[PDB]
């Protein structure tokens, strides 16, 4: 079930090879062109889906990411500032995706407003490494977590759209 479940999601991301993080010079600057490739060919396909649901930029280096997520619930649109650090470690860690708004308003994040994904997402990035990117972190790990905690805030009346 969870190996055809993540196929579903990711079968049109393009795969990574590199093995490669922030301070692996000539290999990381490769990295980059396949975490770059692999997220424009998932946002074509999102806007293709009528998903088109974050813009993701990053500092020279590449080593720094923030952009934008937006999120529909009952057909207002929500927009959050999301922020990520990538660790010396990557690709085989995982970066730790921060919603800083959110920061303290819900119980599956950590201090910093960090995300809390389930313990499934671990083990499953562990098992692709190098293979997954950010483009997969995005499709596998704050979509679905958005998809629970965005809803539940709304109803909570944490979050509040604006007019």
């Amino acid at each position: 079930m969870a190996d055809e479940a993540t196929r579903r999601v990711v079968s049109e991301i393009p795969v990574l090879k590199t093995n490669a993080g922030p301070r692996d010079r000539e290999l990381w600057v490769q990295r980059l062109k396949e975490e770059y490739q692999s997220l424009i060919r998932y946002v074509e396909n999102n806007k293709n889906a009528d998903n088109d649901w974050f813009r993701l930029e990053s500092n020279k280096e590449g080593t720094r990411w923030f952009g934008k997520c937006w999120y529909i619930h009952d057909l207002l649109k929500y927009e959050f500032d999301i922020e990520f650090d990538i660790p010396i470690t990557y690709p085989t860690t995982a970066p730790e995706i921060a919603v800083p708004e959110l920061d303290g308003k819900t119980a599956k994040m950590y201090r910093g407003g960090k995300i809390c994904l389930t313990d499934h997402f671990k083990p499953l990035w562990a098992r692709n490494v190098p293979k997954f990117g950010l483009a997969h972190l995005m499709a596998l790990g704050l979509g679905p977590w958005l998809a629970v905690e965005i809803p539940d805030l709304i109803q909570k009346g944490v979050i509040q759209h604006k007019e």
